[PDB]
């Protein structure tokens, strides 16, 4: 339980993604990209581009090999698009081996990359299901595990900021680590509790209870997972379920009363603040997420501090005052655990065993009255399924899978 050599592989920008160094090519060609369990393609700037400083040259790879066939991915905030290939990929700071990985070439792309977020691609970490073109085309992870002998597990620890921050003119760096193949018992104290990867396609869970500093939200526990739960180093935000949101924040509102904050700090669209050092963290309150355990009728809880929901921002102006993001938001398409969920744990995606690991970290932001934490077991008599069923559409029905 030692991988001294993956320790500390990530770095970022608060905000803007965990990204890990990779080389694409022969002779290796370095570029640093997104960690991103949200998506399954790994895919690369290979033009240039306004927030590009380098990028993939497939001319200067003796091992590209093209695919002769493209590939677009529109989503809610933009797209990519580009060409695929095959061609050999490591990880520097990861196992010590080379893969032959399907790669996505970005050719074109709208509001996919992020002025100075440092990372040049995404490596989607997610399964074949939600590929893009479609379910053939073998995600870097599947490939890794089917052509070398490492584990068919990885882990994460990210580890967020806090103040005093160091700059005030660019954003906070963020640092964690990427363990592939493996747990590093070095990145975590006290248990680790699995809960079931109940279909794999994102990495998809099933929350079945949640409180706001020990008060239960009791709705219907298939509302915090309408119409998914999932776990997403790829979202920055703790995204929850319009219901699940409402509630939520009226009762961090009621908890936080003795501040009065503008409608725009909720809705994440404003920061607040206060005088250095002086944060009042005590009047916002934890936030327990329980998770449905390998054993029926059991769950157990992880809690994350204010510490982890309110993300620090320096501003400029405001460089003598600790200001704060709320980085709570709504969805409209399930349960987001993000990157605010991620800092307080070390997290392990046990593909092997279609479950998912998490433990206190060891890196994780506290103060000395409270600790983010796992707790369990909670046995629940005769507990209720809290998963959501999606409906299913004509298009998605017609899809033959042999
Ligand atoms: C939710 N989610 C996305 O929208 C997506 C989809 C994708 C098509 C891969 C494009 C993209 C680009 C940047 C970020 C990013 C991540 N972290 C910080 N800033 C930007 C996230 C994503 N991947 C995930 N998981
Ligand atoms: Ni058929």
């Amino acid at each position: 339980g030692s991988f001294v050599e993956m320790v500390d592989n990530l770095r970022g920008k608060s905000g803007q993604g965990y990204y890990v160094e990779m080389t694409v090519g022969s002779p290796p060609q370095t570029l640093n990209i997104l960690v991103d369990t949200g998506s399954s393609n790994f895919a690369v700037g290979a033009a240039p581009h306004p927030f590009l400083h380098r990028y993939y040259q497939r001319q200067l790879s003796s091992t590209y090999r093209d695919l002769r066939k493209g590939v677009y991915v529109p989503y809610t905030q933009g797209k990519w698009e580009g060409e695929l290939g095959t061609d050999l990929v490591s990880i520097p700071h990861g196992p010590n081996v080379t893969v032959r990985a399907n790669i996505a070439a970005i050719t074109e792309s709208d509001k996919f990359f992020i002025n100075g977020s440092n990372w040049e691609g995404i490596l989607g970490l997610a399964y074949a299901e939600i590929a893009r073109p479609d379910d053939s085309l073998e995600p870097f992870f599947d490939s890794l595990v089917k052509q070398t002998h490492v584990p068919n597990l990885f882990s994460l620890q990210l580890c967020g900021a806090g103040f005093p921050l160091n700059q005030s003119e660019v954003l906070a760096s963020v640092g964690g680590s990427m363990i592939i193949g493996g747990i590093d018992h070095s990145l975590y104290t006290g248990s680790l509790w699995y809960t079931p990867i109940r279909r794999e396609w994102y990495y998809e869970v099933i929350i079945v209870r949640v409180e706001i500093n020990g008060q239960d939200l009791k709705m219907d526990c298939k509302e915090y997972n309408y119409d998914k739960s999932i776990v997403d180093s790829g979202t920055t935000n703790l995204r929850l379920p319009k219901k699940v949101f409402e509630a939520a924040v009226k009762s961090i509102k009621a908890a936080s009363s003795t501040e009065k904050f503008p409608d725009g700090f909720w809705l994440g669209e404003q920061l607040v603040c206060w005088q250095a050092g002086t944060t009042p963290w005590n009047i916002f309150p934890v936030i327990s997420l329980y998770l449905m355990g390998e054993v029926t009728n059991q769950s157990f809880r992880i809690t994350i501090l204010p510490q982890q929901y309110l993300r620090p921002v320096e501003d400029v102006a405001t460089s003598q005052d600790d200001c704060y993001k709320f980085a709570i938001s709504q969805s409209s398409t399930g349960t987001v655990m993000g990157a605010v969920i991620m800092e307080g744990f070390y997290v392990v995606f046990d593909r092997a065993r279609k479950r998912i690991g998490f433990a206190v970290s060891a890196c994780h932001v506290h103060d000395e009255f409270r600790t983010a934490a796992v707790e369990g077991p909670f046995v629940t008599l005769d507990m209720e399924d809290c998963g959501y069923n999606i409906p299913q559409t004509d298009e998605s029905r017609s899809h033959h899978h042999h």
